[PDB]
């Protein structure tokens, strides 16, 4: 009754999206009440006939929202009775708004990880495939963001793969029980009137039903779970967007955005500014912030339904556009980006072939210390000489240690460099190659489980 | 070294229980080394001897922690090499801190989680049993906490119980994930001496190995998902609390805790809190503390490794005792708590018999709008009779429709009405004694998984 | 540029609210330029003719945005020119998005906390409003949810109030740091034309400038602190709307929301769902989730502008929306609802009186210890008798101690007892009263604010 | 009784640190209890005397915990009791502990907000000073990490303090509630003896008396507001760690941490690891994380007293030390860097100049459209020549706009550029120079205050 509590229960403004998920959860159940004897099929056949109109409605973007529509059911509802009139009512009975909604709910989002599915393997397939054709490019590996050791970019590449087909593999295990039909679960206590939930199933597609009303009506794991992914997908986008935002400074040098995926002025033509990263990065707040809402909204509630649970379409509905649309903008970072082997190459340095001079002595035997004392010394050395450790001649490493050869030269060797990491996942060529088809694999896996 | 400086970096005052795990660490690590001819069999020999009486040490709780140990990792290479010399020192050849560290952390949480899923399943089953010894109980089903509907009291058991089956699947998840070798990952690009990652897998006892070093170096996606899955069931325990909570009231009557998970005074004897409940609850906002912590540790770090990432282990650590410590009281709970079949009976009233009152009369074919508008017109003519419906004459209802027939006396009985609901996973007892069986064998499954 | 990228990067479909603090802003910068020379005075008289008439176009609704605006700033900066012409676009010179929106969306919290302000102090003085007048109530003091000790329900009702109290307190310092202007700060680096920024300040209203251009065009710590004060604030009413939650079910029945706050249902008319107090309890998750998701937006962010940053808004409006709902919600809540005195009443037993028998010994010189055990040998007594405490007669109580003489009859009366609680902050009636006159006289201040 | 419960429950490992708090406490409540009666004047010195001994044993690291002590307040009260016997017992008299506890934890916060602010301060200080010494130095000013326009170097570190000097604002504000006597609202309807508060108020020093006993037993505003000044104030010095990580990466090279705040190898001697600013920022999830749980801990419990209240005491203290430890190491970081001004002036480049040549013609009165045009023309033929802008002759110039007159080569001097800012907050020197003196002013009214 009071005008500001009816405008916070107004959802019409962004729950129109349910109208089709809506249409069927009622077709299904329209069925179901002709089974249970509820409707005759002469009923049932003009109600189906007039949610299979509403459907069409919505599909050519013809249907007509009325100032009295405070919602999408109550929408749908009004259209159905200016269709076919007073039978439309029947449609309720056993009902509820309680188990109907979350059905809509799941549905939607059902379909809505169908589709961000597609685009996250589309970001994974993109990666593999930019690794495998740039293979043998190599740069600096970065710890504490200064440079460490040799690594192919490819492996740098690969690492983002990785963790994002993870967030593939939770996206599959969410889906799962999302797939899991909530109608027929009525207010609270079940549905009244011994409705088949098995021939519910089967019409909307669920791979199971829901196996308890009281939980089913007022548990929101499933909205939970899937800003859990959401949550740690935008993480790792967000590792790779201040990737790719450092690599792309002058400073750096690594790589460039193309135009579409960047902002400059005609004032600074080379300045491209990473718009698109930064976008992405600034995401991963907007769908933590979500989760974070919906875990606080469920804290401490008491069973059965409670009205706090309507928070959870605003939260998801902001999620799913968000995936939809990030992932889509990386894809497309990824793939265009221009990246320079020239400044790559340049910023391989000799310093960072110590460790790799410690190793060789390794693997003649020196023990660990010792071969470190070695290579530091090695370090030493070339600096008084006012010279970097690979122009050290023979005679000056063997004044350090005679197990120094000639054949320590190969040392001094970018590509010798990363390929010592043969050991698998490591970054020489062939662990790379490997990386490579193994994720084509799990991407093939998670297609056909998608 | 600044001073405050090496008082952040110290963790040896709580990383201390990843010293089994560490040392296991180091002896596959060992082997390894051996095959791959960095170590000899002597040299091998002599390592594993001095890593077993390190292992010995901390499990007499005799190993002493030396004040210059800024960790666990430290204090135990310390010690060996007090035990057996310097070619201990061979022991980290190819190894680095950023993927020894990692490994004793999967290690440790592999390990931690098999014990919260015994516990967890101990609390279902817990759910699950005395929901099949009390389904015979009614009270009153609540809607935005009013009374709306009869219901077993086992349904409502069973509610949680799955839940809590949803945060096991999770766990599983989790675990799976966990069990994947990250040894042998190196400083960044990998172990640089071909080392057998195959051999560390079989060692270690993990299904399966890190497919990318930089990758298994600075992930902690297992911790994230690891409070995820933590932070969820907390939110279970709370909503069971809340409602273990309110039904414990003097107000409600349905129940009252056990002595052992409440406390109370001398004078107000048959008062008591719900203490265990309330410590429960308050755990979800600690757990959920913990998960938001490490996703901004996260959020915006670049590759590869970062020193931000010590951040993980006092929030496993926490996290992992705090579950551990909550399903054992809950169980306890749930277990010794008494509930009063008086009280929750008494409370059902008449009322609560509208809806099924308009439920008769769909039955006989009377459209749903008619139906409610009749009930309506039924509880409003009782009102003003001054009775209950359940009161009404048949004469009088028939007034209100000749749908009424003389077995509308049947609608008035709180068994009949919730044995309404034989619908997969409504309240009837056929549907509640399907749930059991169908939860038990969900127990079974998940435990030999 | 891609199309995905370029939604992305629009926010004209929700920054629309700042269309009239938008031109404000260009008001007071085309007097500063004119000042510098930049802009004669007739180009003066046409530019803020002209926003003129766009302040009223969007006052009136008849604004139109057209598919090339990507933001309010583009949109008014294009009609500005349909209006006027070539001269339109001097008005941009010195300026940069970057100032132009933090100034707009300060100057937009500015009024709207103005507003928040207004509603929020309506709350309490709803609140003390009806401490007030119901002072004479007594119901249960809850401890754990336990009966625990007899209190004035004014007490209750004023306990809210005097931490909604602090949250305006809080609104206050935000709305300060808030009331200072970024506008001259240019794209990064400070205005470049050497513009007045102390005739912007005084122009458009705020308090004082910034200090420096960077941390101006930067920062959002306005942004925290507001989302801080508004989660805290919605803590608060989540607190309060449990407890009317749990008072209005019919197991407690001491309150009942009025039709207009709850829903219901002709098949039970006496059963009403609290769904304005579930609706608020819901909103400290959403308010919380907007702090949350800025905080992590801001963490690790470099100097200087950042697209990150354009997130503002979005839970800037969100959360000024709720707010200005929920507190007119929660006020026609307390202004509305139906308390039973009777059933408050009913609800105070003997048995809460124990703890004031103790005391009446401790009055006489018994000391805390001997005293509690007196009172629970008093309690026990009653029990074996089958009777309350107040029954016991006056020898059953000198049996246990003599310090019992028979005027602690009076100690069983529930006016009685809270009349004991005079020490400042308690619930006897003058100490009640003296909070009714302190809120007071804090609200007269803050609305001096 | 429940073993694991009771394990729950214990606090005494990690609340020892409020045995002063908690024995001035009691101190205040004996003398009150005196004036009420309820101890004779001798009593009182029993009590006090014996108080002010196990102040003394805590003070000298000689008090003995024992098995038996769950916590602080237990081990306090067993310990009074072990010096003068039985009569401690009536110090409970009226007096609860949940509000013995508040108190305890409100007279704990305001000393070590004290110490917070001092910590605050002096970081603020050396970020004031720094700038005043550095106020010639000029590098680039970064727009999305991408070079825009010359800076004074002091215009960043001034950007730095003013946001500290916000929080050391906040943290002021939160000391003021916190300044607030809880002692006295006994279990939750207020003190039953008429105890004189005031005189609490007066012995414990604090500011004021809570308005009411509920809400002074059951809030925790204090320690949320405590948690959300520290919250932002981490949000500040994460932000300016990144800052300073990446401006310490060799690509950028301008500055260059001291020995005590990086790491190193002695395989590459001339690679620092800034350990130190890794540290401060992943302070900031930490601290996060606390607000979030006491945020949460606090949604939806009902009046009055609830055990979920116990969670404040870790989440404060950690944050405490967190803070007081963060805090000196920032300051010691900011005064022990070097800074490389070479590298920082190397950086500034001719294109970062195009914005300053359209204020050219701006200041002759071209308007502002055409000044952009005309500039972003001079940017593009320099281009096409494959020249830098400030290499265009005159005639070039001309070509374009020909009121590019000689004078125009002023414009290509990073002095110059940085000193169009005279503008208030601007980065000319006399715009930094009038922040220094009011950052000096606003540190000693801060300082003053509190």
């Amino acid at each position: 009754t009071d005008p500001i509590m009816e405008k916070l229960n107004s959802s019409i403004a962004y729950d129109q999206r349910l109208s089709e998920v809506d249409i069927q959860g009622s077709m299904a159940y329209a069925k179901a009440l002709e089974k249970a004897g509820i409707l005759t099929k002469t009923e049932l056949e003009k109600i189906l006939s007039g949610l299979e109109k509403i459907s069409e409605e919505w599909s050519k973007g013809v249907f007509v929202v009325k100032q009295s529509d405070e919602d999408i059911h109550t929408a749908n509802e009004r259209r159905l009775k200016e269709l076919i009139g007073d039978i439309a009512g029947k449609l309720h009975t056993g009902r509820s708004r309680n188990d109907q909604v979350v059905t809509d709910l799941k549905l939607f989002m059902k379909n809505s990880l169908s589709i961000i599915s597609t685009h996250l393997l589309q970001l994974i397939k993109t990666l593999v495939e930019r690794a495998a054709i740039e293979i043998d490019v190599i740069l600096p590996g970065y710890d504490h963001l200064q440079k460490a050791q040799p690594i192919r970019w490819s492996q740098f590449l690969l690492s983002h793969a990785v963790a994002l087909t993870r967030d593939s593999e939770r996206l599959g295990e969410v889906k799962k029980r999302i797939n899991v039909l909530p109608l027929g679960s009525g207010a609270l206590a079940g549905n009244p009137l011994d409705i088949d939930r098995e021939m519910l199933r089967s019409e909307l597609e669920f791979a199971s039903i829901s196996l308890n009303s009281m939980d089913a009506i007022s548990e929101r794991d499933f909205v939970v779970e899937f800003l859990s992914f959401a949550t740690l997908l935008m993480i790792h986008l967000s590792k790779m967007a201040e990737d790719l935002i450092i690599y792309s400074t002058s400073e750096f040098g690594f790589l460039t955005l193309s135009d579409a995926f960047s902002t400059g002025s005609s004032l600074m033509p080379q300045k491209k500014n990473p718009d698109s990263l930064e976008l992405i990065r600034s995401k991963a707040g907007r769908v933590f912030g979500r989760l974070a809402s919906i875990l606080m909204v469920l804290k401490g509630l008491p069973s059965t339904y409670n009205k706090d649970l309507q928070e959870d379409k605003e939260a998801v509905f902001d999620v799913v556009d968000t995936l939809t649309a990030v992932l889509q903008v990386a894809t497309g970072v990824i793939s265009t980006l221009q990246i320079s082997k020239e400044n790559m190459e340049k910023a391989l340095t000799p310093e960072m072939l110590a460790t790799d001079l410690a190793l060789y002595l390794v693997r003649k035997g020196v023990p660990f210390r010792q071969a470190h004392t070695a290579s530091g010394k090695a370090v030493h050395l070339a600096e008084t000489k006012g010279i970097t450790i690979n122009k050290l001649s023979l005679e000056d490493l063997k004044s350090i240690s005679p197990q120094f050869s000639s054949d320590v030269s190969q040392v001094f060797n970018f590509v010798n460099s990363v390929e010592q990491y043969t050991a698998l996942a490591g970054t020489a060529k062939s662990s790379v190659t490997t990386q490579i088809e193994q994720l084509r694999e799990l991407m093939k896996k998670q297609k056909e489980q998608a």
